[PDB]
C-alpha cells in the first residue's frame, strides 16, 4: 500500500462525522489482539486452548545443552537432583538426544507443522551461571495476546531464558511481548489448556498465588473469550518431581487433553476439588498408568497436535493403549535423553500458534457418561 | 567469567546445607527487578522519580515526521485539529524543525546526558497509516522494571509506535519489556512523577481507570519503593488539548516537578481533591502563566534534569521566570515547531535512566509554609 | 442529596457531579466555576448549554450514555 493512498477510511474507528469524544471512545473500546497487537506483528498467533497446532519451535542441543555438563551441577549433582527430583537414569547422551530431536521434528513435518529452530550462544550463561534447562522451550509458549517473561521457581539456569525466548519472538516472529511477571512464582509455558477457556495450573514451586493471579489477569483480557477459568491442582512434591508418587510442579507432566473432554491425568494429580470441578464440567479422565507416571517416563506430556491426536513417548505403552482405547491417536516419538532432566517431549516444545478450538461449552455438552 | 569457572556461590540464594524448600522459597522471594530484570539486563534503567536524570532518546524529524504532511491529514486537517485541539500555528518548518533538535541535543550534552538517537524506516506505516506523533519518544520512556507497550487513546498513528520504541530499547539497550496495557487507553510515557513514589496521570481522552489501574499495577510492583500513589487530575478536554482553557489529556501537559516538593502547575489542571491532596502533602506550587498555556507554549512540559535544575521552552518568559524566583535554574531551549502536534520539549525526550531521588516523605518533612 | 432525594417525587435520583478546575468561585483564566449554575444548564428535554470549562471525562461519558444533547457555550462569553 503506497505511502501517500492512506486515507481516514483505513483507521477503523473512523466515520464521516463522528466527534472527537466518540471516536476516542470507539478507540478506547477496540479489542487490543485484533485492533493492535495481532495487525502490528502482522500475524495471528498464541497456543491457547484445544485446537489445532499449526507452528512450535525446537532446540537442536549442543554439549552446552547438557544440565549434567554444567560445572555448577559437577560441583554437586545432588543440589540440582534436589531441585529437579527426576530419577537417575544416568549422563545423558548428547547424539542419542540429537536423534531423538531430530525424530521429533520428522514427526512435525509428517503432521503439517512448521518447525523453528533456536539456538543459544556458545557457553551461554546468565548472572548466575551457566543456563540449565533451556532446551525446554515450553517454558517460552506465546499465548494470545503475546509471549511472557516468567519467575522460575526452583531452576536459576533458566533465568535470562524466558527473556531470550520471548525476544528472539519478537526479532524473528514480530509476536510482542504482554507481560513480565514479577512476583512471587509462575511458570505458564509449563501449563496446559484442556479447553479453549479453561486453564490447569498448580501451586507448587514452580507456582504460587501471586505469581498466578498476575498470569492469569495479562492473559485473561487477550483470551478472546468471554469467560475464563483457572483449575489449580495442588500436587504433593517440594522440588520439580516427587519420585516416591509421579506428582509434579508442572501441570504438563500432571494432565493434558487427549481430545474434546477427554484427559490423559496422573494418579498423583487430583485432589478432591479438582475431581470435582472436573466431574461436574463433563470431563472423562484417562489414568495414565502408575508405573509410567512414578518412574518419570512422562506419559501426561503429550502433545495436542488437535483434538484426537497427540505425540507422546514412545515407551509409554500402557498410557497410550488406554489413549487409543479412548479413541485417539498417537504418535509414537522416542523422548528418553530429554527425562535425564525436569521434562519430556511436550516440554520442550515452543508452540507458537494454535487454531481456536473447542469450548468449555462444547465439552459441557458432548454426551457420554 | 569462565564458563567452567561458575560455582553455587554464584547463586544468591544459594548457601551450604539449604533444603529444596528453603532455595525454591528464597527464589520465589527475591525481587525481580534486581535479582532478573537488571542482571539480565546488565545495567539499571527507569525514568521514575525525580532524581537525577542521565540518559535519554530523540528522534532526528525527516519529512516523514511531519504530521501535517500525513496523507490523511492531507485528506481532513480538521479531523487531526479536532483529536489534537492545539492552536494552529502554521505548517512544521522541517529545517527549523531540525534545529531546535540538535539545540535540545546541545542542551542535554552540556549537561552530561547521554543522548540516543531513533530513527523510523522510511514511508514508516502502522497497519492504519503513516507513523503520526512519532517524535514524542516521551511516549516511549522506560520504567523501573521494563519497557510499556502503550494503549493510545486519540492517535491512531501511534499504534505500532510504542512497540517499535520498545523493541528498538530491548535490543539496543537490552532493557526488558514489562507490560503491555491491554485494555481502554493508558500512555504512561506522558505522565509524570513528582516525588519517588508519587505518579500523576490523567483521566482524559488518553486515560481510562481500568487501562490506568493495569499501568499502575504493573510499575508499583518494580518501583523499588515501599509504597506507591497516584494522583489522578480531571481535566476539562474533549480531546488532547482545549484551546479555550489551557487544559489538557496529558499530565505533563498540566504539572511537573521543578524541585523537591516545588510544582510547576496549569490554572486549568487542578480540581478541589487534587489541590488538597497536593496541599496535605506540603507541595509548593509555582502557577504557570495562563496565557502561556492556553496560548499552548507548554510552560509545564518542563524536563527535570534534578531537583532544581529544568529545561524549559525558551519562550515562556513568564513561568521560566516565575521557576527561577523558586530557586531553579531554567536551561532556556528552543521549542516551536514541535507544539505544532500534540506535545512540546519534555513531549519528545524518551527518558531511559534516572538515578533514585527524593521521596514523598521528602517532601513532607521540608519546611516551607 | 439524602434530604432532597426522599421528597424529590421521583423514584430515583441522580446526582452528576463536575469537578472544576478552580481555586474560589470564578478561574478568569480558563472560564471555570464552582457553581454548576455558571457551568450548564438545561435549555429544553436533553439538551444542555455546557461551558467548554465543564466537563470532565466521566462527566461528558455519562451524559453521552443518557443521551444528552450539548450546545456549547461561546468561550471569550
Ligand atoms: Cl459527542
Ligand atoms: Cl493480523
Ligand atoms: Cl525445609
Ligand atoms: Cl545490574
Ligand atoms: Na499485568
Ligand atoms: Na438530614
Amino acid at each position: 500500500r503506497g505511502y501517500d493512498d492512506w486515507r481516514l477510511s483505513d483507521i477503523p474507528q473512523y466515520k464521516d462525522g463522528i466527534s472527537t469524544y466518540e471516536f476516542v471512545r470507539a478507540t478506547h473500546e477496540a479489542d487490543y489482539r485484533t485492533h493492535q497487537a495481532e495487525p502490528v506483528a502482522g500475524r495471528t498467533f498464541g497456543f491457547n486452548g484445544i485446537g489445532r497446532l499449526t507452528e512450535v519451535a525446537l532446540h537442536m542441543p549442543t554439549r552446552y545443552t547438557l544440565h549434567d555438563q554444567s560445572s555448577q551441577y559437577k560441583e554437586s549433582p545432588s543440589f540440582f537432583q534436589g531441585l529437579m527430583g527426576v530419577p537417575d537414569r544416568g549422563p545423558v547422551d548428547l547424539a542419542a538426544f540429537q536423534r531423538e530431536t531430530e525424530e521429533l521434528a520428522t514427526a512435525f513435518e509428517n503432521n503439517g507443522i512448521k518447525v523453528h529452530w533456536v539456538d543459544y550462544p556458545e557457553e551461554p550463561a546468565n548472572p548466575y551461571g551457566p543456563l540449565m534447562g533451556h532446551v525446554f522451550l515450553s517454558w517460552g509458549s506465546i499465548w494470545r495476546g503475546g509471549s511472557v517473561i516468567s519467575r522460575f521457581g526452583f531452576l536459576p539456569g533458566m533465568v535470562g531464558v524466558s527473556e531470550y525466548l520471548a525476544k528472539w519472538a519478537w526479532n524473528t516472529l514480530n509476536i510482542p511481548p504482554l507481560v513480565a511477571i514479577t512476583e512471587g512464582a509462575m511458570e505458564p509455558g509449563a501449563c496446559n489448556m484442556i479447553a479453549d477457556e479453561v486453564l490447569v495450573t498448580c501451586l507448587s514451586a514452580s507456582y504460587d498465588q501471586r505469581g498466578t493471579d498476575q498470569l492469569v489477569a495479562a492473559i485473561s483480557k487477550t483470551s478472546g473469550t468471554e469467560e475464563f477459568h483457572n483449575l489449580q491442582l495442588r500436587p504433593a512434591v517440594e522440588g520439580f518431581f516427587n519420585k516416591a508418587t509421579g506428582a509434579c510442579a508442572h501441570p504438563d507432566i500432571n494432565i493434558n487433553a487427549i481430545d474434546v473432554g477427554k484427559l490423559v491425568v496422573s494418579p498423583a494429580a487430583l485432589d478432591w476439588d479438582a475431581r470435582t470441578w472436573l466431574y461436574d464440567n463433563n470431563f472423562e479422565l484417562i489414568e495414565a498408568d502408575p508405573d509410567e507416571q512414578r518412574e518419570f517416563l512422562a506419559p501426561c506430556n503429550v502433545l495436542l497436535l488437535e483434538p484426537g491426536k497427540v505425540i507422546a513417548h514412545a515407551d509409554c505403552h500402557k498410557t497410550n493403549q488406554k489413549i487409543r482405547d479412548a479413541g485417539v491417536e498417537v504418535i509414537e516419538v522416542t523422548g528418553t535423553e530429554i527425562r535425564k532432566a525436569c521434562g519430556g517431549i511436550k516440554a520442550r516444545v515452543m508452540q507458537i500458534n494454535r487454531e481456536p478450538g473447542p469450548t468449555l461449552a462444547d465439552v459441557r455438552n458432548r454426551v457420554w457418561r
